[PDB]
């Protein structure tokens, strides 16, 4: 009873290294036999392809079977720009953006088409929020819109641009965070807002794309990725700790854990699931209180 | 813009003293001019009516206007028994149950009818759970069913028995607790389960009774009632503390607070609200983490 | 048991006429004795103040007591612009925007301050979405961002700009729609998304502002406003019909209905409610199926 | 990337034939290599084992690999009775119950232990509700309690009785229905209530058992199982039709579909998922309106 993505190909948007959720899903899709195409942020591209050439990610490419993951092709990409006319002359003039081409959503999509003709899976693992450090109360309109644009609308833009080249019976999947439904102080600059929009769109799109092309649309609401810090300082480190303490099952969360769920979800096994927000967070979201609250001892 | 329940009468099930949510709603309904009828648990009846005669609740009956609340009539009542044939000879033989009569749901309802002919508001403020101290894992089938019977089904039984005598455009309201949707360790013996059922039934009944008699059906999901203990020991004391610390608005919760919401809800002002779970818990339910978790300092 | 907003003042953002939810809440706040300040979209301002001068809204200003609603002051306002430096020379050059002044969020707020010094209630009744007619799949990035900006971020901008002048123990309230949580085909152009963000922000802000200034933050998730069309054509007309048929309580929805809930919510009676999404939609949101589905007869 | 339950054994409670969800999950678990133990209702036992002997289920036992499913052992079982002292002399005297032995939850569990020593997976596929045809308004207290007992508490009883013999890192899974969260007229007699309780308990137990033995606890909220009737008459037939029409993805639902999700969930791949209600209903739960409502054409 395997997850079989043999003869299927995925496009994974949001891979810059071996340390995020994105890398993890790729691994999983690859373990299940899918053909892997990557979309890399174009400021990040170089270092990415360079370390990959050099073998830097070799240990991070080991599959269960022991073989090594293959990335059939790396595509540069800035998901805040749909078409080329949209780019600010000042962006197209930046060294980084100067070094590559065909990096708009519309362009990436045209390439894939020209290169492979089709796809079966779409993975969104993107996000970005300039003022993510500030509270809403202190978030600028521009910093807020930026988070929404890169973190929400990007999914919409990708889905619509790739849809014409998705074989029906295909699936897409995106990564969300519970700061959409509940107050998680620290996750500011409109990221929370952006995660809320993403989720809702997940539903709508499941309708739009389900009816339109028989495509499944789902999002996975993950936990803080990683193991404990010797000194939990900063937001993520903190959440990791908090979650380790307060969750129904006491353990840490691994990328592998999120990737397997993803692979499952984009797989045929999951033919009856769409417009879902799946929690893969060690059951944290379900708790009413924190176990570690000082009142309880 | 007043809440006007002048010329309306409420039946409040679950009043044994001046210290619970039930007393609070009565006060509120009474401030708004409703005619107050009480249903008192029949083990509790005596002490109740006795202290009330004696003036023991006088300070607790003060209305805003300064006058004193009036209870038009106290009806004894055991909401685990619908009809008289249902009572175990061993219950009917107990001193307490021996002292009163017409205490089944079916009987109480017949009385009211014979005494007043009609009602407009129905308040459920009942609950009871023998093994509420044990974890589900350790809850007996009998202790579990008991919680459901007294805490869930009782609402269903009251609604159905009173419905024929409720003027259309009337409303009912019940008290719930968030341990239905989220894990709140400590609230065991099937109370959690019982609160879950109640809520769902709230919805269904809103459908059944809305369509049947133009009756609104809602539940209020409250916080731990009361102010701080010098030594928070025990479940409630603990929750009060926890909530005071961790809530979006830092303050305590008062019965008045729950009563006003109730009065509002059963009032005509609320003509577009039904099949709702209203949170009156200082916004606790909305939080993702506890502020007091030691990881955060 | 009245809703008393005597000696309180509200600022209502999003009044252009007597036909929306906004007008309704004002009425309600006014019935409860609050002092009414309006923020009018500045393209709409003129016609507004003109018809109001002329008596056009006289029948729509009748309060329950029989008297007539008073608007202490109308302030022009475009909630997509925070500070004056933000305005495009091409907007400031448009006849309409040319006729008025002090219309940025930052400016409106400064005025109020200079005119009244303070406020107690904040009402957001704003929304706008250029491509609201298109499906997400066909919504432009710009049309999507526009909906979010005018429909989501505007609340954030108002709250933050007015906060310094809100007496603690005050409240704000905004209008939402269930297309945030569930698929409602027809409500496109990112409005759905925008309603999702608003809700989430409602929660966060309740935290930010609750802790910061003892301000309550809530949103009301309303139904389609209005009575039946002889020919339900178009989105709203359709929803009205659908809701009339399928709701747990069969009736239409009136603005009065939404206004009363609002008044209640911003009132002191509601001191224990924050980070809530209150449904005032005749219980529609709670249903699992449509009664009118042809399968059921 | 397989779902590997090689060297694992499951106990499936609620198998009486090849036509329910229960049969389906067994198949799935079996495809993934788990060792299958069945708990059969003891009125149903005989016909079950008889047709199975005879080959009646042969076509229904075909695995993907082509081989045939094996049931290592069938255990009789009535999940409304925990211990033998609990049985009414009038039940133990009924032909059916007379023919078998060790059929209480406590007894079944002792047997398994004595026969296999341990288990890894626990599947609950049980339900039963005498007055399921009546509306709550017309449901008896006894008919209501019966639904809860057989449909809710049974899970609690099984979990607790099997827990001592579950290898840590194991999982349990139960089948729920959306009539718990939303009004689905027709699903009466307290089934709705019972499904609500089950879900909540799913959460709590995930806490209790997660912390206690490192066991994952989840429930799957399924759609109406089956394909279209030529004449949709009756509740299920109706729901199937309705769902086919109104769902985001237009298709029917197959048992296979629910089984695969289950297998996944009880599998190690799912190590970060617990206290979840997974929807496997073709995305129906996410919709706001019915597409087939006559208002929309
Ligand atoms: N990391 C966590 O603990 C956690 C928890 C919940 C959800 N998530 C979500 O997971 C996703 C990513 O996972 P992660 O945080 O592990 O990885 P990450 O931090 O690498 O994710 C951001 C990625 O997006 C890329 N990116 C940013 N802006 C871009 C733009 N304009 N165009 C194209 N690419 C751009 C970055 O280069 C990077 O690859 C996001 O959706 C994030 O919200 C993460
Ligand atoms: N107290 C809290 O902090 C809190 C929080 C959330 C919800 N609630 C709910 O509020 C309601 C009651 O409020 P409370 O706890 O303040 O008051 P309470 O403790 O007085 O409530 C129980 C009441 O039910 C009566 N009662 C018990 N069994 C009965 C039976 N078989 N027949 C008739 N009457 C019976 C008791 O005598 C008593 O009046 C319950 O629904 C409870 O779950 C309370
Ligand atoms: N009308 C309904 O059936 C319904 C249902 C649910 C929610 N709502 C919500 O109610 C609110 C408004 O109610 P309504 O639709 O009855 O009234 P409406 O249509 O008058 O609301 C829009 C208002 O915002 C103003 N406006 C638009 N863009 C603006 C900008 N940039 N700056 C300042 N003002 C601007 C308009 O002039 C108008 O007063 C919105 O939040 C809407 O989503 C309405
Ligand atoms: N069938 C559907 O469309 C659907 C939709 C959602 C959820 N479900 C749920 O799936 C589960 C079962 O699936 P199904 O309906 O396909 O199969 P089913 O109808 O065979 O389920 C009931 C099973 O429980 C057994 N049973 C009843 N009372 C018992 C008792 N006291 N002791 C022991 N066993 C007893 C029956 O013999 C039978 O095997 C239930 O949880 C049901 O609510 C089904």
């Amino acid at each position: 009873l395997p997850i079989d993505l043999r003869g299927k190909r995925a496009f994974i948007a949001g891979i810059a290294d071996d340390n995020g959720y994105g890398w993890a899903v790729a691994k999983s899709l690859a373990a299940a036999g899918a053909e892997i195409l990557v979309g890399t942020w174009v400021p990040a591209l170089n270092i990415f392809e360079t370390s990959l050439r050099r073998g830097k990610f070799d240990q991070s490419r080991v599959l269960p079977d022991g073989s090594l993951m293959e990335i059939k092709k790396v595509y540069p990409l800035d998901a805040v720009f749909d078409n080329p006319e949209d780019v600010p002359e000042d962006v197209k003039a930046n060294k980084r953006y100067a070094g590559s081409s065909n990096w708009t959503v519309q362009e990436a999509a045209e390439c894939v088409r020209q290169d492979f003709g089709s796809i079966d899976i779409l993975v969104h693992s993107l996000a970005n929020g300039p003022e993510v450090s500030k509270p809403l109360l202190e978030t600028s309109r521009k910093g807020y819109l930026a988070a929404i644009s890169a973190s929400s609308y990007s999914f919409v833009s990708l889905l619509s641009h790739f849809l014409p080249i998705m074989n029906p019976g295909g699936a897409s999947i995106s990564l969300t965070y519970i700061a959409s439904e509940r107050i998680i102080p620290g996750y500011g600059g409109g990221m929370s807002s952006a995660k809320a929009a993403l989720e809702s769109d997940t539903r709508v799109l499941a309708f739009e794309a389900g009816r339109k092309q028989n495509i499944r649309v789902n999002t996975i609401s993950a936990g803080p990725l990683g193991s404990r810090a010797a000194k939990a300082i900063g937001f993520i480190d903190t959440m990791i700790e908090y979650s380790y303490n307060n969750a129904p099952i006491q353990k840490t969360l691994t990328a592998d854990e999120v990737g397997n769920a993803a692979a499952f979800l984009v797989s045929p096994l999951a033919s009856a699931i769409t417009g879902a927000t799946i929690y893969v967070d060690n059951g944290l979201n379900s708790m009413g209180v924190a176990l570690d609250s000082p009142v309880f001892k």
